[PDB]
């Protein structure tokens, strides 16, 4: 029902080599095939994160509840999106380790706080110079992509769908710097 895809070799594979390896082409390409319901993009920007007057320049990434686990990344506080929250388009930020350290340099815990991702207010649920916020949430908002969920169309078997998006993507790159999920 659901073709998540993501860049890099396989799940795991974080090597920022891959890390644009997708592109809205791409979106276009995977959206004029019979078997895809949707395509919705996982978009990305750099912006520029501001708290009681600190700013560093950071990368807002878009993604979905599982990209956390898909690339191997554990939680030094809080939690994931849940979907009730990606399907909300709540706005809800996970910082990494950097930007947490920088814009609140000594604070105990930081769940419950309140950053500006550009000029949108979003509240801290969890840390693992980047920082993620559900996709749903940045469509509205130069970029890239990180991710995209492919929702099939009904009466097509998910599997033989994996594998025309899988040679469609791998058609239209000249290498296999993705790798699919079939939920």
């Amino acid at each position: 029902n659901t073709i998540d895809v993501y860049p890099g070799n396989d799940f795991g594979d974080d090597d920022p080599q891959y890390q644009q390896a997708l592109k809205y082409d791409d979106l276009i390409a995977i959206q004029k095939q019979p078997w895809v319901a949707s395509a919705t993009p996982a978009v990305s920007q750099n912006l520029r994160l501001r708290y009681n007057n600190v700013d560093v320049a950071a990368s807002a990434n878009g993604v979905s509840g599982d990209y956390f686990n898909v690339y191997g990344m554990t939680f030094s506080e809080g939690n994931t999106f849940n979907q009730e929250q990606l399907n909300g388009r709540a706005q809800v930020v996970v910082l990494d380790s950097n930007t947490r350290r920088q814009l609140f340099p000594h604070k105990a815990d930081v769940v419950g706080e309140v950053i500006l991702v550009g000029n949108m207010p979003a509240r801290v649920i969890g840390v693992a110079l980047r920082v993620w916020l559900p996709y749903s949430t940045m469509s509205g908002r130069q970029s890239w992509l990180n991710s995209i969920t492919v929702r099939v169309k009904e009466g097509f078997d998910s599997a033989e769908a994996e594998q025309q998006l899988t040679r469609l993507l791998s058609l239209r790159h000249g290498k296999k710097d993705f790798f699919t999920w079939n939920m």
